[PDB]
């Protein structure tokens, strides 16, 4: 019957949320809530949420070596309780909204995130303990059988308190962890001299323990250039020790899961401990509330299946327009949307442009990053006018892309999932995708289009090379001629209705979920 299910994360959309991570916090618990199950969520208290009431629960907790009081504030919405930790650390951050959770820079990082996350963890597990649950705390308290889904390395010290603070004492001994791990790329590496700000005995040292020469930047809040040396060197892994310590892992599609436990590159040098613990891959779902050309509230005409032919002509033309770019709904048009960071190759279709020109076709480019990035790209109209750049967090023109263009791309050199091809497809538009991760599952043959591989740079850090990124360039428009060769025929408006009717909510990636957990606590 009934599952108690606690998340934990740092990112609940729509209150907080940088990308992917948030979404999903978002969407799978309200869907296990629809099923039936109790479900909350934990995160930190960035801003003063307006519909989060304090609850005058004071909880003792760790800050480093500092003793300190968290105070929980609650809000109740769709069947889903989000609990929300509340500290100077969290909320005095930034007067900005949904802003620099992580660092005050694009990759730098607080240098106090040790101590803020291991925070993090020691409030989340009082949460099914204190707070009142249900409309306006009606319900009491979730209790001991408790599921904890760990989100992410910030959340993957969780499992080791749960043993060391709780469990030793006979508190939650039934209760289970899950790593849901949504990015391999980060995994809480630390100096090892960060090891007394845990509060955790040494019995955890061997767990946490690691060796690399990839570190990231020095904590100093600027230095943005990553740590490589000639040498393997100690340090933490957060990430490490949350797969050695928790009940199951699991990740975000099955084919990531797949290349995260078959080698060095894929795992991120963890694959050897993913394959120890066992790693299965559930595809994320999403929701359809906000994203659907039936009901969108930005776009300038909505339209189902039926009627794509018309609506979504309308804004094809309304995005071209909004673009600068020629208005003509039969020239073929490419949209990406997404951080410009080397995860996503933004660069690659930057340099891309002269080779573009050839294919007769348009390319609109959304995405925030690296300040020379975002220079290139606003700068990419001047030279090359079938294209144009923004460089900006803009949900407006998402929509308008995700609705107007006929092709979505994501020439990415790793995506675990990736969200932007799942709205693509309900809008009847066809993805174009790296062939890797959650791309793979997510895009067959039916519904979108491959390119060749995008490479990686021969190591971490290190700015690809010219060589490289041409070779990207290359790979990238292999699928955009594959998916070119068929645009304006009776199969590309036969791909676009297959599209629209593929169902890609939480509902059957959710019940894969309540399997699993089933038969944790069975
Ligand atoms: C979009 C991405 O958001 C979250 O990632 C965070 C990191 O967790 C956080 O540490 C920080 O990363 C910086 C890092 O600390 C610093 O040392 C390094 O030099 O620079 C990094 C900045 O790029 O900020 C990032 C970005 O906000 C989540 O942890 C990730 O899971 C999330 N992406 C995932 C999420 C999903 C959702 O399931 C997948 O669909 C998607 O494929 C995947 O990319
Ligand atoms: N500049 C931007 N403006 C508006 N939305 C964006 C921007 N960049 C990314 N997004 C949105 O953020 C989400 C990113 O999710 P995902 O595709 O999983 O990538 P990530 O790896 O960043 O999580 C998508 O839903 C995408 O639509």
């Amino acid at each position: 019957h009934m599952l108690n299910i606690c998340f934990v994360s740092t990112e609940v959309a729509p209150y907080s949320k940088t990308g992917g991570l948030g979404d999903v916090t978002e969407g799978l618990p309200e869907e296990l809530a629809k099923i039936g199950h109790k479900v909350c969520t934990v995160a930190p208290r960035f801003d003063q949420y307006e519909d989060a009431w304090d609850t005058e629960i004071i909880q003792p907790v760790n800050y480093g070596q500092e003793k300190t009081n968290v105070r929980y504030f609650h809000s109740y919405k769709k069947g889903v309780d989000h609990i929300w930790v509340d500290h100077h650390v969290y909320l005095s951050k930034t007067p900005l909204v949904n802003k620099k959770l992580y660092g005050p820079k694009d990759s730098v990082d607080y240098i106090d995130n040790v101590e803020r996350f291991a925070m993090l963890s020691q409030a989340a597990l009082a949460v099914p303990l204190l707070v009142p649950l249900g409309a306006k705390g009606s319900q009491g308290v979730m209790g001991e059988n408790t599921i904890f889904v760990c989100n992410d390395w910030h959340t993957s010290l969780l499992p080791l308190y749960l043993k060391e603070y709780y469990q030793s004492q006979g508190i939650f001994v039934n209760a289970k962890t899950v790593m849901l791990l949504h990015n391999i790329a980060f995994q809480g590496r630390f100096p090892s001299s960060k090891f007394d700000a845990l509060n955790l005995p040494a019995k955890y040292l061997s767990d946490l323990s690691f060796n690399t020469q990839f570190a990231p930047p020095p904590l100093d809040e600027k230095t943005t250039e990553p740590i490589t040396s000639p040498e393997p060197m100690y340090m933490l892994n957060w990430l490490k020790a949350g797969f050695l310590n928790c009940d199951q892992a699991l990740t975000v599609s099955p084919n990531f899961a797949h290349e995260v436990t078959s080698s060095p590159m894929g795992g991120v040098e963890l694959d050897a401990v993913a394959r120890d613990v066992g790693l299965t891959g559930i595809t994320n779902g999403t929701k359809i509330e906000t994203w659907n050309p039936q009901k969108d509230k930005f776009i300038l005409a909505n339209y189902n299946s039926r009627t794509i032919n018309s609506g979504k002509k309308l804004c094809k033309v309304a995005l071209q327009k909004e673009c600068g770019l020629t208005v003509d709904p039969d020239i073929p048009l490419f949209g990406f949307i997404g951080r410009l960071e080397n995860q996503k190759g933004a660069d690659v279709i930057i340099a891309a442009m002269p080779k573009l020109k050839q294919l007769n076709c348009q390319v609109v480019i959304l995405g925030i990053g690296s300040p020379k990035l975002e220079q290139e790209l606003e700068s990419v109209a001047d030279k090359y006018p079938f294209a144009k750049g923004v460089a900006r967090f803009d949900s407006k023109l998402a929509h308008f892309i995700t609705a107007g263009a006929d092709y979505c791309l994501m020439p990415s050199r790793f995506e675990p999932c990736g969200l932007n091809q799942l709205y693509a497809m309900m809008y009847g538009t066809i993805p174009v995708v790296a062939p890797v991760g959650g791309l793979v599952d997510t895009v067959p043959p039916q519904f979108g289009f491959l390119m060749n591989k995008i490479p990686m740079p021969k190591i971490p850090g290190v700015t690809v090379s010219e060589e490289l990124l041409q070779q990207g360039v290359d790979a990238m428009i292999v699928g955009m001629k594959k998916a070119l060769q068929e645009y304006g025929t009776p199969k590309f408006k036969k791909m676009r209705l297959d599209c629209m009717a593929n169902d890609v909510s939480w509902k059957k990636p959710a019940a894969k979920y309540v399997d699993i957990f089933e038969q944790l606590v069975n």
